[PDB]
């Protein structure tokens, strides 16, 4: 029993939100109807240095349903300073710049 | 921006499923209507030795919606041998015995 990587585009349902203890909560929606599937998500230093950095608090999250616009709540621990949240893959990829103080 | 721990009972929507590479996929449903909330989930050696062991592949998962019977897909890496998946808390807790070979 396995599921594939999600192939369709995600969207940020709300702003990434500072939790107050160095982590960030993000409510995503998945515009695919093809789930359950594994979410391609990482934190990167820049859009050219795509080595994953930081830590996913909600590691390896899945879209759990085939419902349209399925909601997934992810939490991450970016490094201090500037980083990008990158969700989705390829032409479907979206990104969001985060500054952690 | 924070969410609480889920307080209501979960159910196993399907059997825990061997992925073929030492991990287990579980499709849960949350009977609460009070989400988003953080799922109390761990792997334990016995129902008396409740020290969390193993590894959560999908670490720190959330119920992402207030919909009834929200689906969440979790993956875990139990230790070899016998362990229990325990989901939910207190009187709401459910458990499932797993044997990893």
């Amino acid at each position: 029993t396995t599921y594939g990587m999600c192939t369709e585009k995600f969207s940020f349902a709300k702003n990434p939100a500072d939790t107050g203890h160095g982590t960030v909560v993000l409510e995503l929606q998945y515009t695919g109807s093809d789930g359950p599937c594994k979410i391609p998500i990482s934190i990167v230093a820049s859009l050219s240095d795509l080595t994953p950095i930081g830590r996913m608090v909600t590691a390896n999250p899945y879209v759990a349903s085939s419902e349209a616009n399925a909601k997934v709540l992810v939490e991450m621990e970016p490094p201090f300073g500037d980083s990008y949240i990158v969700v989705g893959r390829g032409d479907k990829q979206i990104n969001h710049h985060w500054h952690k103080a």
